[PDB]
Order: structure tokens, then sequence, then C-alpha cells
């Protein structure tokens, strides 16, 4: 597996791998321990293979999103800095490094969508977004555009359509809730109009996208732009005098930009966590480990107090942690790719007038959590299953069989759930009477006085099921299942035995 009394790190060939290394050679020095900093390719695919198997690197350097699924199979250590440690770093990294309730990296750097603005066309760049259209009107009479910037993406539209109340997913404790998305809100109804908006009134175009809008505001044809740190080295090559300063508000409130936190996971299979600790708080993670990496190649806001009052000498990167911090950390679930892809289509096709903004939002709502939500509701029908099966089989452990009768009824008729028209189990043990009954329908017990063996379930749920719904039903049971008119009242028997 992974070799003792050493570490192997890995980070993005983008990073600065030669700083890295620097700060190795004064760990080596001080412990005589080697370090390998390694930049190999698709790195964020190959750590989950080799970490499964308990090989791979000690620290692995990405971006903190992908940390909660790497987390969720069990292939991160919680790390154990010290409240002194803890306060060295901005709190709202920390958020960015939790699975479950546990820290599972440490923070490193912090990324956002900035507005970038030619100070030549615009020295004075618009506080509010309200104020563009004039602005676009003023600047296309001299023959410039006043933003262009990628629509094709909605890593890049998020901030101005979340501005006014939406979000990916609700945060609450130290977790995420998968069937809570805020896509269809009136918030982000209000910005994805405004941005329709803009389009149809001929200030931006629903076609541009990263190249276009890069090779416009390097040429100096448009006045603004949105982007982040990772584009201003080419807009150093076009010469163009440019800033970069906070997002434009909407109706009086900050754009909210995902913010990206690059983080340092100790690999769980890691016989060095450690060394690996020392390491990432002594020595990375300082003013001069951090100044190691950076003069390399720059890592834009850091995490690390200290020195980003530094680096916050650039005013780009004061920016950048502005942005941030007016931003939502991008959620760290794999739930995110239903998310992306929802939201792209609904942003895509609301730009071209293919669909209206409520009709976009409305399917991109359902595209990001309907199958997340109806999981939820199988996974409880499941739970009434097991609980009539119980209470079934501890009847027969006092009685005589399973049910004392032959057949009984659960039904809900306005928020309360009927039994019969008589109570039935006649107990104190169980009546069970927590049934979620998550389809609303009815659910009908079937057995027939004599030799047992005949426990059948019969559930007349309310509200359609999807395909993948009802096949997890037939992998959770398999032949004990027969769906019977899959269309009008879809009807469900399971044999409990």
């Amino acid at each position: 597996k992974i070799e003792e009394g050493k570490l192997v790190i890995w980070i993005n060939g983008d990073k600065g791998y030669n700083g890295l290394a620097e700060v190795g050679k004064k760990f080596e020095k001080d412990t005589g321990i080697k370090v390998t900093v390694e930049h190999p390719d698709k790195l964020e695919e190959k750590f989950p293979q080799v970490a499964a198997t308990g090989d791979g690197p000690d620290i692995i350097f990405w971006a903190h999103d992908r940390f909660g699924g790497y987390a969720q199979s069990g292939l991160l250590a919680e790390i154990t800095p010290a409240a002194a440690f803890q306060d060295k770093l901005y709190p709202f990294t920390w958020d960015a490094v939790r699975y479950n309730g546990k820290l599972i990296a440490y923070p490193i750097a912090v990324e956002a969508l900035s507005l970038i603005y030619n100070k030549d066309l615009l020295p004075n760049p618009p506080k509010t977004w309200e104020e563009i259209p004039a602005l676009d009107k003023e600047l296309k009479a001299k023959g410039k555009s006043a933003l262009m910037f990628n629509l094709q993406e909605p890593y890049f539209t998020w901030p101005l359509i979340a501005a006014d109340g939406g979000y990916a997913f609700k945060y609450a404790a130290g977790k995420y809730d998968i069937k809570d998305v805020g896509v269809d809100n009136a918030g982000a109804k209000a910005g994805l109009t405004f941005l329709v908006d803009l389009i149809k009134n001929k200030h931006m175009n629903a076609d541009t996208d990263y190249s276009i809008a890069e090779a416009a505001f390097n040429k100096g044809e448009t006045a603004m732009t949105i982007n982040g740190p990772w584009a201003w080295s080419n807009i150093d090559t076009s010469a163009v005098n440019y800033g970069v300063t906070v997002l434009p508000t909407f109706k009086g409130q900050p754009s909210k930009p995902f913010v990206g936190v690059l983080s340092a996971g100790i690999n769980a299979a890691s016989p060095n966590k450690e060394l690996a600790k020392e390491f990432l708080e002594n020595y990375l993670l300082t003013d001069e480990g951090l100044e190691a990496v950076n003069k390399d190649k720059p890592l834009g806001a850091v995490a690390l107090k200290s020195y980003e009052e530094e680096l916050a000498k650039d005013p780009r990167i004061a920016a950048t942690m502005e942005n941030a911090q007016k931003g939502e950390i991008m959620p760290n679930i794999p739930q995110m790719s239903a998310f992306w892809y929802a939201v792209r289509t609904a942003v895509i096709n609301a730009a071209s007038g293919r669909q209206t903004v409520d009709a976009a939002l409305a399917a991109a709502q359902t595209n990001a959590a309907a199958k997340n939500i109806e999981k939820a509701k199988i996974a409880k029908l499941e739970a009434d299953i097991s609980a009539i099966k119980s209470a079934s089989l501890s009847y027969y452990a006092d009685e005589s069989k399973y049910t004392d009768g032959g057949m009984i009824s659960w039904v809900k008729k306005d928020g309360k759930i009927i039994i019969n028209g008589g109570f039935k189990d006649d107990p104190l043990a169980d009546k069970i009477e927590n049934l979620g009954m998550p389809y609303n329908g009815s659910y009908l017990l079937m057995s027939s006085p004599g030799h047992e063996k005949y426990l059948e379930l019969s559930i007349l749920p309310e509200g359609e099921i999807s395909k993948s719904g009802l096949d997890k039903l037939k992998n959770d049971y398999g032949n004990l299942i027969d769906i019977t008119n899959d269309q009008n009242k879809i009807n469900i028997v399971i044999k409990l035995l």
C-alpha cells in the first residue's frame, strides 16, 4: 500500500508544484522525511480508484466540492486541528471542508467570480445590475458593448439568478438536504428574468460563450466581463488596462457566486497521518509556505488570514475574497451533477426563447430534485412495509397467527389515517400508529385462517412513481412483488415472507 515514513502529495498541474516541493525540502531538512510532490493527470479520478484499494498519495489537493464524495466512500481521514490553528483560517473556509459534522480537509485557497472591467472604457464600474442597460446604450453609441460573459454555463449566470433568493441545496446543521433545491423560487425567477430581459433588449446575445466573451474583453470591445482568477493572465498579455471588483448588486442584494475552496485531504489509508498534519499545519499553511507556492504559480485568495492580508495588496485578490464572502459555498455533494445539468438546460432554453422563465425553471427544479424526493418516498414506503411485517410477526409470537381476523386496511383521508371501522390489532404493544403512508394511498394486508405463509400486502399508491422508482422495488424484494395495472390505479402486492 502506502509506504510509511514518507509523504506523497498529489496536486494539479496548474498549481505551484515547484513551490510546494520547496516547502517539502524545508520539511525534509527539519525532520529527515522526504516529500514527493507529483502532479499526475486526471488526479480527480485517479485518487478514488487507487485510494479505495488502500493505495495512493498521503495528501491530495483538490477543490473542496469533490471531497464530500470522497468522504462518503470513506477515503478521507478526519483531521484534528487544534482550536488555535483553526482560528488562523477564515471560519467560512472551514465550512467548505465538512462532511457529516467532521472536518475532512484543510482549506488552502478561495476562489469566486468577479466583475472585470476596462478602465479606459469605464473608469467607474456600475454598482448595480439594474443600471447596466442604460450603460450599454451609452456605450453602443460609440461602438462598444457594456457586458459580455459566458451565458452557456450556469456557473457564470448563477450569481445573478441566486442574488434574490436562488440556492442549490439548503444547508442546515452540517448537512445539505438533497431534497430541497432553490431553482424555481421567486428570487431565482427574478434573477433569470433580468438575464433574459437583457438578451431580449439586445444588451447581450444568448450565444455568447467563454471564448467569445474572453476575446471581446481582451480586444477592448466590451467594457465589462465576468470571470475568475484563471483568466487574468490572458488579459495581461492583452495589455488592456483592466480592473477587478465586487459583482453588481441585484435588487440591492449582492451577487452570490459559487465559492470554490482548494483543499488538502489526508488519505484515510495513509500510515503517515501525523506527518501529513505536521506538514500541512506548520509548513504549508504559513506565510512562508503559501508564499513558496504562490511565487511558483499564484493561488488567488487564501484561507490563511495572515497571508491573505499580504496577497490582498493586489486589488484583484481583494475583490476575489469579497465576492467569495458574499457568495455561496459550492455544495460538496455528488447530487450537484443533476443540479448543473438542470440549471444549464433551463438558462439555455429561457435565453434562446425556447421556453418561458417559469417553464424553464419548473423543469429544472424537477430535473434537480425529483429523483431524490421519490427515493425518500420509496424508502418511507418500504419502512411502512417492514413495520407492518414486524407487527404481524409480533402478533404471531403472542397469538395464534399473523392477523386476528382476515384483513386490515389503512387508508389516509385528509391528514389522518383510518383503520376499517373499528380498531384492529387490539394491543398496547403494536398498533404501530406511525405509518407515514408517503403515497397517501391504501394498504391492505391479507391472510386466510389456516396454515400460514399467506402474508400479502396490497398497496394502491396515489401519485405516479417513476420507472426508476418501481424498478428500485424490484431489486429490493425480487419475485415477491407484483406491479399490476401499470397505468391508472397502479397496484403493488408484496408477500411479506
